C-alpha cells in the first residue's frame, strides 16, 4: 500500500477535450503507455511516474506546478508554464520566453528544475491540473527507467544527456537535456467539481489567472497545498534535514528563554498566560511567576480571532503578560510577547504557500497564515538584547574585549564585559541572527525597557 498501484482507474472525463474520444475505463498502465513511455516490467525502485496523495505530501518540497496550453497537437506550438512562473513556448519545426524547438526547451527545463530544487528535494514532482497536453508533451522532456545514482555523486539521478549519456542529479546537470524519473500526480482525481480557477479561488485571492500556463500552473499548486495542508493536516509526518533546521530551531529556543525570562524580572508579572503548543512545557522554568497554559494547535488557515481565543481559566487575560510564541492571532493583546513567523522571508525551508501564506517545513510542515503588520498595532519590535546573571567566571576560543549597550550583565555594569559573559553574549546573537534571517519577527509590549534589567543586580 505504499506506491500507488499503476492498475488503479484514472478518471479521464477531465481529458477528453484535448483528447477526444479517449477512454471512460483508464488505469494508469494505459496512461502510461499512451503518454509514450515504456516501462518493460519493472521493479528497480520506479514502480509508477504517478504517486499517492500521501507519497506526494512527504515530498512537498518537491511540487513544480505544470500546465500547458494549446498556443494556436504535433501541428500547433505549445506553451509550457511551472509553478516557478516562468513559460516556455515549443514549437515542432510571469517571465515569457519565444518559440524555440523541442531541442533547445527540454534543455532549459533541466536548468530551470535543478535550480529550484537541488537544495529542497531529491525529485521532482509534476502537480497537474491534468486535461490532456501536458500528459503528451513530457515525451519530448522525459526519460523513465531504473532507478540511478548520480555520476558524480551517491544522490538518486534526476537528468540524464544524450550528449554524455551519463547520469546526473540537480547538483550537476549542467548541459544535461532530458528529466530523468520524475513523478506526478492529478488534483483533479482528486474528486472535484467545476474547472481549476473555480475551485482554486474558494481559498485562495492572491493567485489571479493570467490566462497564462504559468497561471494555472501556480494555481494547481496553490490547491493542491491547500487540500493537504490547510484543509488537512498531518503533523506526523517528518521531513528530513537540508538546512539550519536544527542551529534555528534551537536559536528560537535560545531566544525565547531569554526574551520570557526578561520580561518577569523587568515587569515582575505576577501570571503569565501561555498561549499556544497544547504540549509547551515553562520555556523559563525558574521563575516565580503563575504559569498557566491554553491549548491551541497551529493555525494552518486563517490566524485565530483573538476574540474566539480569549472571549467564551482565569479569564483575566489582561492580568500578566501573554505569551503568543508562534500562536498566529489577527491582533495581540497590548500585553504580549509574541513571534511570529514572516512568511515573505525567502529560504530553502519557507515555500509558497495558499492565499499569501507559506508552507515552511522544519522537521514538520507549517502552513502559515500571511503575514500581516496590523497584528502588531498594540506591541513594538522587540529590540535585540542579552541579559545574565550567572557569575562572572569564566570555565575551559580567543577572546577580543566586547563593548556593547546591550550585554546586560555584572561585568559591563561595572564597566569591563568579562570573557565568559562576552563568549556567551557573541554565542546569543548568533543565535539571535539565525532566527532573525530564518524569518521569526519578534514583539513586545511597548512598557518592556531593558534598562529595568539592571537593577536585577543589588
Ligand atoms: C508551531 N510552530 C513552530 N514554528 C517553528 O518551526 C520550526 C519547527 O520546530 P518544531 O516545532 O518541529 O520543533 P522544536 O520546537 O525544535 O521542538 P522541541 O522544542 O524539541 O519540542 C519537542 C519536540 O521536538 C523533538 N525534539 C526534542 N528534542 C530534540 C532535539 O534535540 N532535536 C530534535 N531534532 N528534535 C528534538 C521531540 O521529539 C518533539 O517532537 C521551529 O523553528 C519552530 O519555532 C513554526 N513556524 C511556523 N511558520 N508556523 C508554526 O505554526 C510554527
Ligand atoms: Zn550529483
Ligand atoms: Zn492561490
Ligand atoms: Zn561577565
Amino acid at each position: 500500500p505504499t506506491h500507488l498501484s499503476v492498475d488503479t482507474k484514472f478518471k479521464t472525463e477531465g481529458l477528453c477535450v484535448d483528447i477526444p474520444g479517449i477512454p471512460k475505463d483508464m488505469t494508469y498502465r494505459r496512461l502510461i503507455s499512451m503518454m509514450g513511455f515504456k516501462m518493460n516490467y519493472q521493479v528497480n525502485g520506479y514502480p509508477n511516474m504517478f504517486i499517492t496523495r500521501e507519497e506526494a505530501i512527504r515530498h512537498v518540497r518537491a511540487w513544480i506546478g505544470f500546465d500547458v496550453e494549446g498556443c494556436h497537437g504535433t501541428n500547433l506550438p505549445l506553451q509550457l508554464g511551472f509553478s516557478t512562473g516562468v513559460n516556455l513556448v515549443a514549437v515542432p519545426t510571469p517571465l515569457m520566453y519565444k518559440g524555440l524547438p523541442w531541442n533547445v526547451v527540454r534543455i532549459k527545463i533541466v536548468q530551470m528544475l535543478s535550480d529550484t530544487l537541488k537544495n529542497l528535494s531529491d525529485r521532482v514532482v509534476f502537480v497537474l491540473w491534468a486535461h490532456g497536453f501536458e500528459l503528451t508533451s513530457m515525451k519530448y522532456f522525459v526519460k523513465i527507467g531504473p532507478e540511478r545514482t548520480c555520476c558524480l555523486c551517491d544522490r538518486r539521478a534526476t537528468c540524464f544527456s544524450t550528449a554524455s549519456d551519463t547520469y546526473a542529479c540537480w547538483h550537476h546537470s549542467i548541459g544535461f537535456d532530458y528529466v530523468y524519473n520524475p513523478f506526478m500526480i492529478d488534483v483533479q482525481q482528486w474528486g472535484f467539481t467545476g474547472n481549476l480557477q473555480s475551485n482554486h479561488d474558494l481559498y485562495c485571492q492572491v493567485h489571479g489567472n493570467a490566462h497564462v500556463a504559468s497561471c494555472d500552473a501556480i494555481m494547481t499548486r496553490c490547491l493542491a497545498v491547500h487540500e493537504c495542508f490547510v484543509k488537512r493536516v498531518d503533523w506526523t509526518i517528518e521531513y528530513p534535514i537540508i538546512g539550519d533546521e536544527l542551529k534555528i530551531n534551537a536559536a528560537c529556543r535560545k531566544v525565547q528563554h531569554m526574551v520570557v525570562k526578561a520580561a518577569l524580572l523587568a515587569d515582575k508579572f505576577p501570571v503569565l498566560h501561555d498561549i499556544g503548543n497544547p504540549k509547551a512545557i515553562k520555556c523559563v522554568p525558574q521563575a516565580d511567576v503563575e504559569w498557566k497554559f491554553y491549548d491551541a494547535q497551529p493555525c494552518s488557515d486563517k490566524a485565530y480571532k483573538i476574540e474566539e481565543l480569549f472571549y467564551s481559566h482565569s479569564d483575566k487575560f489582561t492580568d500578566g503578560v501573554c505569551l503568543f510564541w508562534n500562536c498566529n492571532v489577527d491582533r495581540y493583546p497590548a500585553n504580549s510577547i509574541v513571534c511570529r513567523f514572516d512568511t515573505r522571508v525567502l529560504s530553502n525551508l519557507n515555500l509558497p504557500g495558499c492565499d499569501g501564506g507559506s508552507l515552511y517545513v522544519n522537521k514538520h510542515a507549517f502552513h502559515t497564515p500571511a503575514f500581516d503588520k496590523s497584528a502588531f498595532v498594540n506591541l513594538k519590535q522587540l529590540p535585540f538584547f542579552y541579559y545574565s546573571d550567572s557569575p562572572c567566571e569564566s570555565h575551559g576560543i580567543d577572546y577580543v574585549p566586547l563593548k556593547s549597550a546591550t550585554c546586560i550583565t555584572r561585568c559591563n555594569l561595572g564597566g569591563a564585559v568579562c570573557r565568559h559573559h562576552a563568549n556567551e553574549y557573541r554565542l546569543y546573537l548568533d543565535a539571535y541572527n539565525m532566527m532573525i534571517s530564518a524569518g521569526f519577527s519578534l514583539w513586545v509590549y511597548k512598557q518592556f525597557d531593558t534598562y529595568n534589567l539592571w537593577n536585577t543586580f543589588t
